């Protein structure tokens, strides 16, 4: 691989909590050169169709500053049209966060997750899901510490990683060049207990076999595990009670 | 199941070619009450970034008339904003068609695929991919018959189907009610030779196991096979030369 | 004329009711190659300015799939801007339906008419008005059959047709080529009892006389009559009580 | 009538040319309280589809300042959506101007007509067409005076007026109250030689007869004639050569 | 200067009140060739965040008809995107009007100010603020005359003017050519008692000194004074009670 | 002051260069809790109206992530309309950068400045201008180091600061609460040699005197000076040749 990395090897991973002061939860996560700021802010209100149903909600916003892969990613303001690809990803991130939280116990409020890619080199959305989780859990823990809610209703850790087939090679966590040159690529969202929340595999003008998929899904689940082992060092959990550990930052041994 | 259908059973399938006169290829496909008009029209031009590269292109447009699932699906004109969910699906359909065609041999022109859901009851996008293929192949065959191109550069059949877990039951081809009540749902795009082009599995606030995924992927591939056996009755193929058969319509035995 | 048609002759007309299962009323109408799907769906609600006034409402949506006149008609989603020409026509269709119905007796609900041109060769909006009526009446009859309303408050049949001057020839029901080459063209919306609901005549860089207008209006009213004679075979009416006849389809003798 | 006006009587009409200094042609026209500023500005360029075809073009922009009928008419900037009703009218005004001009002899340039309703009390679009003509002719005369073009290729005068049925009364030139209370209303665009360029009649939930239409069309043509007699005092024409007269303003005797 | 004007000299100024009949207040103001119609219309309602707080509100809309500086200024309707420069100015005009009025005493209603530049030659926004004031005061006086409100809660006159440095020359009230060629330009909004409401100075790729700014601010305040002396002839004020004078128009001696 | 800060005292300032790896220049600047990421990326191209004129260009994009002042600042994508306030600021930042650079010597390329407010507590736009300068200079220095251009055509340092009157107190660098409660507020953009590039003063329903303005402008220029003394520690300049110093970060003594 271009960076001397093994095929079943994640790039250097770094997760820094308390990145910003205002949000209830926030972090700066990095998978190699891909960097995303993830913030979780609490809005004391719920979407109109949820009022009264004794439940909270989580929703995400994703943005890719104009310097994606060292090119240009002009937003939606001073540009024009509103592409539905940002939306695909925000929906994904929203689904990952809600699966990890028992919204029943959050109260009628909303955790607004903001994922801001400040530098992209592939795997931006998977880095965003991995980081967003840290911000959401911290935010729920913060809400508890403030007496706003009774417990810390987090069900499990959630992380994500990309994987693909490049020159008939199965690689974990692809950078931007490995992914543009990929025949088949995939994104997997997994949980702490080894379960899956989401999986999308797309042949890029190539088709693949049930078996190649399983091989990719096995390499992804291992990546998800390593990423969750990292997240885990940020918390001290017992019988569903979550507290932050004293680590403000955790990185991979690489 | 609500309609007396088995768990590994597709709804009644119907594919009618030559549905409309103007498009080079067109059909009306139906998976139960879900109905989609799929047309393939040839534009003697290519997207700006493809000019000169001796290659054609395929792209799709998807629309869901305002009577989806017997509710309301107001378009993008007399409504306002432009959701990025229609775009997700058009991208999917585009990717499925391009994987099935050797664009190298199509010339510098574009096949414009239009998928119009005139009635929805779940599985609308998978019906659209299955139908769009028939329209694209017919369109390529038509182009050949007209001398516009040398061969019929179609690589293989492409079909799609949905599958999901409902009350811990794994069901093939979900209607709208089975899918709103699903814990996990999935869409699979497969090929004639049993390979896969795309797979998306989403936990709906539930997580699933690698094994449940495989079980779902096995039931999907069987559905894809039955759907492709149907498409196959519409063509007579030999050594990569495609001709339409005399069938104007094919349906499932149910 | 290009198709061997007389000057005071409509193209082959076909109206098929119960085209789709979900809408309260639906049909597929065709004036030659021009084909429009017309559906009438009931929304148990009214526009905000009508709440409380003991009255219902009817409104239309018009769309022209991207294969209009065998060219390209990219919608409003994956294209951009929202032209005000679709709106002109939806307003027209809305006005035609409301004139035909005693909204007082419909209750506080709205009949949402959807006109979808799946193939265009001129006269698309007039085919849409003619077809939309069939769907709206069927929908009102359906509502009655369900006990949702007391009577079938339909005042009269409504149909429409185009007419124009081409090479100083006055022609009824113009196809797409006859209309692009027209000096003057017109659209007329008439009723069962021979009255008029709307008339628009536009000189296309040519002016015309009061007399040429009357000649065109006379040829249109005859076309409207033939079209209404067709619609009439779809109903059995007595003292303002409407029932569908056993015909599921009616076509012209041509 | 509310203002003591006869039924076949236009409101007080006033047309003032040279209203503004920059445009090649400009005027302030008024039908009673309805006031419109009409400017014709020359752009030394043509729409992309007209390049090379040795012809000019005319196109219009219509806007209704936020004080229409003493209510609120918030534009398209600090409001949002872009209604297709402004577009209906701009298309109408464009069609009226082009019918009056031999574009062949204008050169490859465009006359950009701007109609700005600064006060509305019904008949705003007909006042705009009547006024726009004066601005376009003046602009063509100005172009000639400057040597930009050989002749003054204006074919004839163009004016417009509204008419309708209110309480079974046929009235000419309706104010805003007479038109909201109308059963049937109509707009007619006529020429100097008594011919017609456009006619639109709409039943407002009422239908009408061929004969009532003719009665309305006769009253309109008389209104068009009076309006054109006024425009005529602004020009001195001979064998197709147009010059402005010394009148800077012309009004009706009322 | 191009027009023989001194450096500390305003162009010919003209303010005409009662320009239109419907608005509670209206005028046509002109600074040389720059012409703006300013109307103040009362809406018996307040913005949602102001309901109940016993206060009124003032807000502005600004538009520049397509003939700005004898070029093209296509609006926001039949053009597309919505630039945030019109908004800058509307915000400015809104701020100037609200500073001049004791909203506490206006009641819960809104004065909707419309500024329409019908001809531009520089200084359009400053002419608009100067004119808008006249329309707002007249509108408040009108409201009083009608008994809608107790007093005429106007705090002071408000006017505005531009100034800049051109070829190291400090000029007051710049036309369009003097401003495109300016190294530094500025807009100042002042009050009757010599105070300031707003000031914006922008170096156009040139920087300036605190002292050059003061020199410009001194020349502006003198321009503001002359403009307010003109406005003053339109009113008769005593102990905060405002009445219009008998002047319908006031112009500068030039 | 709420934070124990003097009246002529800036909050703690921190500027960190090389914040990100991809952009030619980048930094994270902070004025207290207000934090902005500023990146300068080079596009080997120019705006269409500049082609051929032997000159480069600089333009800015500004965005305020949804957690502004601990509230909600939903962007322009998954929200809708495009406010013209972001545009006001991007124009300001663009003007500040271009004034500081001799575009003549940059070549025909564009420096694309991206300012991303990741946390806001007042003074976000002034922090963005101060930070953007550092990124642009670094980017120009980087371009030189790469041989893309001959020199480092930077004319001078550019910084900005806010100032206002709160309870008749003149304060430098306002936080969000001091600014919402301000009677008058101002933003000043200054240069290294003590000159000014821009100044905007707005009375917030209060007017002010020429003298209060000067007092505010004096306090601002002192703030600009302190900010520029900080920027200066990041460079080593001689006869117009710029090199970065070894500092990767500089902060204020507070």
């Amino acid at each position: 691989r271009s960076d001397g990395r093994k095929e079943d090897q994640l790039r250097p991973v770094s997760i820094q909590r308390d990145f910003l002061e205002y949000p209830e939860g926030s972090c700066l996560i990095s998978f190699g050169k891909t960097k995303v700021i993830c913030t979780a802010s609490v809005i004391e209100n719920v979407p109109n169709w949820l009022k009264g149903k004794g439940q909270g909600w989580i929703t995400a916003e994703y943005s890719m500053l104009p310097r994606a892969t060292q090119q240009r990613t002009i937003r939606e303001s001073v540009q024009g049209r509103i592409g539905g690809r940002t939306h695909e990803i925000q929906r994904m991130i929203g689904r990952a966060m809600r699966t990890a939280v028992e919204l029943t116990k959050i109260g009628e409020r909303t955790i607004w997750v903001d994922c801001d890619v400040i530098q992209a080199d592939g795997g931006a959305r998977t880095a965003a899901i991995t980081g967003a989780f840290v911000a959401v859990a911290d935010a729920i823990i913060k809400l508890h510490k403030e007496g706003i809610i009774e417990e810390t209703p987090i069900k499990d850790f959630v992380a994500a990683v990309s994987v693909g087939i490049v020159n008939d090679r199965i690689l974990l966590d692809l950078n931007f060049e490995e992914d543009s040159a990929a025949q088949v690529d995939m994104n997997v969202v997994g949980t702490g207990s080894g379960r899956l929340s989401e999986v999308h595999t797309m042949g890029e003008e190539y088709s693949f076999t049930k078996d190649e998929l399983i091989k990719m899904l096995d390499l992804a689940q291992k990546g998800i595990n390593e990423l969750i082992e990292l997240q885990k060092k940020l918390y001290v959990i017992q019988d569903g009670k979550w507290e932050r550990s004293e680590l403000k930052e955790v990185s991979s041994t690489t």
